């Protein structure tokens, strides 16, 4: 079997994806945030306390034929931005792009906190990292991909993400219209439950390559790119007025600028990220400051190939007996 379904930019600004889905009989279809830093598929829910709604789709499991309660599963979680969410469990049908997993853990919370609510436009989260990392208690759950995988006609699936732009998650197949040149891949370590990877390096602008090893991890739910600090003051270096702000939270940099590319390095392979995806605005309405795409991971204590990097290409996520991570230029 395969699935195709496309993902949209919640905002201008790209700061999160939505990919529709079909929970339970009848579908109730709701746009969740695929991530493949995390490993719980959870939703709003008509169990969600009220006044944590706020213009949300709910999955409501009474009026699915096919949801069942997990008997005495729970589920905590806290997310990289201090974001947190918790509640108790169905197994539901689910349905991403024509592909269906009967059985699915669909984690229902009962409470969100403000980040969460304040986002009308997501309904929960897909978690796409390895199934490790799920926080059902006291029975660990399976991702959508793990038990969709030996269904797969290649136990595969594909990120192509859009700059301000529709894009596509594949599950089972290769699109190969869907890049230019060879996908390249490179070795994953799974230690962590992430899709960890090794660049090989970078380069600024125009400027030359830089070989020297950065280990991160491909993260589809984290919206920007963070880096080594001192990678990241060579990239913002070569913009005139940027610094880093301990008040606003990162680098900025004045609107007014034109900003170079930032190349980053796949074994002998490089994925060019233009200027403009590094782009994210004024960092408060009419302001003429503007906050940088790239960010240190300094005190994350992880760097994390986000959107900002994975948007430029065509991201494979192989979960063969031994994973491995692809990536073409688009």
């Amino acid at each position: 079997s395969t699935g195709s379904a496309t993902t949209t930019p919640i905002d201008s600004l790209d700061d999160a994806y939505i990919t529709p889905v079909q929970i339970g009989t009848p579908a109730q279809t709701l746009n969740l945030d695929f991530d493949t830093g995390s490993s719980d598929l959870w939703v709003f829910s008509s169990e969600t306390t009220a006044s944590e709604v706020d213009g949300q789709t709910i999955y409501t499991p009474s009026k699915s034929t096919t949801a069942k309660l997990l008997s005495g599963a729970t589920w905590s979680i806290s997310y990289g931005d201090g974001s947190s969410s918790s509640g108790d469990v169905y197994t539901d049908t689910v349905s991403v792009g024509g592909l269906t997993v009967t059985g699915q853990a669909v984690e229902s919370a009962k409470k969100v906190s403000s980040s969460f609510t304040e986002d009308s436009t997501i309904d929960g989260l897909l978690g796409l990292a390895f199934s490790t990392l799920n926080t059902v208690s006291p029975t660990q759950q399976k991702t959508f991909f793990d038990n969709a995988k030996a269904s797969l006609d290649s136990p595969v699936f594909t990120a192509d993400l859009g700059y301000h732009a529709p894009g596509t998650y594949n599950f089972g197949f290769i699109d190969t219209t869907a890049y230019t040149g060879s996908i390249t891949y490179t070795a994953v370590s799974t230690k962590q439950g992430f899709w960890e990877w090794t660049s090989t390096g970078y380069a600024v602008g125009s400027g030359t390559f830089k070989s020297t090893s950065i280990d991160g991890i491909a993260d589809t739910g984290t919206t920007l790119l963070y880096l080594p600090a001192t990678v990241v003051s060579a990239y913002w270096a070569q913009v005139s007025g940027a610094k880093s702000s301990s008040s606003v939270g990162g680098y900025v940099f004045p609107c007014s600028a034109t900003l170079p590319s930032f190349t980053f390095g796949v074994g002998s392979a490089r994925i060019v990220i233009p200027g403009d995806y590094i782009d994210f605005g004024p960092i408060s309405t009419g302001s003429s400051s503007c906050f940088g795409g790239i960010q240190s991971s300094a005190g994350i204590g992880i760097n994390i190939f986000g959107d900002v990097a994975l948007k430029a290409a065509f991201v494979v996520f192989n979960g063969a007996t031994t994973p491995t991570l692809g990536f073409a230029s688009k």
